[PDB]
């Protein structure tokens, strides 16, 4: 559901498994995008901006604001990704009244509008009362430094809080998926273990950059990071290195990740933390 | 001079300037280098094995041994670099007798000599009293983790100890020619700051990731880890992260870098730090 400042799919009510993206003279529209597929340009960061209920809605990939064309109020005119204006056409009160979510323009007060829903534009349009074509649901796909803090501290493989750099930061939960992917590109799956040379926190701190840069080069968007967090722990035999990260189907559950070999478990492999960041 | 376990330059006593390396069919023989260079093939890692001031010198760079070639003790015999094999010809007592330094093969008796004061070349030889050919100097370039704990909390822009990951560490102090290096290469010096997305903690985390993937790509020896530190810190005007070393020419120097734009302040550019790691 939406919750106000954070970066969400935004998916049809109307239709199954169709969630809004950026496509890749005029600027690019806004368009459907299958949920078969998880392209980057289908996250938004929806930042609120003055009164109650209003937001930007950022493209986080391309870094552009969905902007309803021109100022328009016609019925029909598109929704694109523009450079910021600190326009009213880049303003959206997103609102439900029933548990039913729908997205106004703040200028125009015309709604953003699956017309003619692989099939469909996105407009916006006056208010529709005969089909649902201007609901949509929003999926969160981020949590904030508070949250994790709080999550950190009621987990029970930690029970303790870690100190993150930022003071109240924006965080992107990535996919296990996506995670893998960074991994796998780092290499540091065919680098050996050495010890202090090439060591645990080596390890945890190449892919901690990693998946910084790999933020980087992908987001024009800025005002958030991508959650990526160190431990260092220990049992009776030693001590160990682990990156960690919440999961997108439960933000209260951490995962802990090994960089030496790119694998995930619940528990930590049972090392008890003592220290960590993020 | 020799303080045990560490790393060291080993110049010689007899001929100015000049100290020694590993050459770049025949085994490398150890050769003299001139001081007026600095090829990391010039730094050994010397650690205690079995009685009373008796070790290996290990090439940090090369991970080869200082190996006097065949347990042969005929005058004039070559010492190489050679794989680790467990013998005496690659044990060596390390003792002075009048604040005199000399390096003996704990199987032949013999002592690594400076034969020739370009030239000169270096071999085993039976015991030297009309000249200092045999005399050497031990310049320590490491720091173990319990010494920088202590410079942490006696740097008075600290005043505070971090958390190591390493409890019993032997770290290598680089160069600033080799941190700026490092930091050409990274690549952060063209890597824009922007607010969250790629903030001052991921450029000191990509830097400490940076100088451990040198570290790992130039060392084939283990059992030593490069210093770089992490630190947060603040002033009136908000929060800033930067990395840490120590100097070479004194070791209770902390110096402050900034990953940013690869400068360097003694005083962390007045940021007052509350949280660091190493
Ligand atoms: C000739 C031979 O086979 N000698 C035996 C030694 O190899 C051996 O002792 C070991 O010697 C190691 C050094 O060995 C080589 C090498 O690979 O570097 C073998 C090469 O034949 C020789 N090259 C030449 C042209 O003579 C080379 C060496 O660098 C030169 O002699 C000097 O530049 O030595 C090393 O020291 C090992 O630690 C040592 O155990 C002994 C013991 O098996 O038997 C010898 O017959
Ligand atoms: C038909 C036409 O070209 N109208 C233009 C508008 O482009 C312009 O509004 C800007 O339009 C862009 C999309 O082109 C985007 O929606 C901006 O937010 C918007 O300001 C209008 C007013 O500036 O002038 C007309 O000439
Ligand atoms: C061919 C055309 O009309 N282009 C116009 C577009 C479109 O109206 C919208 O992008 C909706 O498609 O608006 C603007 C823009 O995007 O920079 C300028 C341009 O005049």
């Amino acid at each position: 559901s939406f919750q106000g400042h954070g970066i969400y799919y935004i998916a049809s009510a109307y239709v199954a498994n169709t969630r809004l993206a950026l496509s890749e003279n005029k600027s690019p529209d806004v368009i459907i995008s299958s949920d078969a597929v998880d392209p980057l340009n289908n996250l938004w960061l929806i930042e609120p901006v003055g009164e109650a209920d209003t937001y930007t809605v950022r493209n986080a990939f391309a870094g552009s604001y969905m902007d309803l064309a021109g100022h328009a109020a016609t019925d029909g005119t598109a929704i694109i990704g523009y450079r910021p204006t600190g326009g009213d056409n880049q303003k959206w009160i997103i609102s439900q009244i029933n548990d039913v979510w729908k997205i106004k323009s703040k200028e125009t007060g015309t709604f953003v509008t699956l017309l003619n829903g692989g099939t469909g534009t996105v407009v916006g349009w006056q208010n529709i009362t005969n089909n649902t074509s201007q609901n949509w649901t929003f999926q969160k796909l981020s949590q904030t430094g508070a949250n994790v803090h709080a999550t950190l501290l009621a987990c029970p493989a930690l029970r303790q809080d870690f100190k993150s750099y930022l003071s109240d930061g924006l965080y992107l939960v990535l996919t296990r998926d996506q995670i893998s992917s960074i991994w796998q590109a780092s290499g540091l799956g065919s680098t050996p273990w050495r010890s202090e040379i090439f060591d645990c926190d080596d390890f945890a701190t190449v892919f901690k950059g990693a998946v910084a840069k790999w933020g980087n080069e992908n987001f024009k968007a800025n005002g958030f990071a991508l959650l990526c967090g160190l431990m260092f722990g220990s049992k009776s035999s030693g001590a160990h290195a682990y990156n960690w990260f919440v999961e997108r189907g439960n933000f209260s559950t951490v995962t802990f990740f090994e960089p030496q070999n790119g694998t995930y478990s619940a528990n930590a492999w049972d090392y008890k933390a003592y220290f960590g960041l993020f």
